[PDB]
């Protein structure tokens, strides 16, 4: 649940996490 799924009106759902400072714009399976 540690990934931030933020649905912005930019027309994109980004999953930014400080784990790697990475943003996964494709939905990870290890998101839990």
């Amino acid at each position: 649940s540690e990934w931030t799924e933020r649905k912005t009106a930019d027309g994109k759902t980004y999953y930014y996490n400080n784990r790697t400072l990475e943003s996964t714009w494709e939905k990870p399976q290890e998101l839990k």
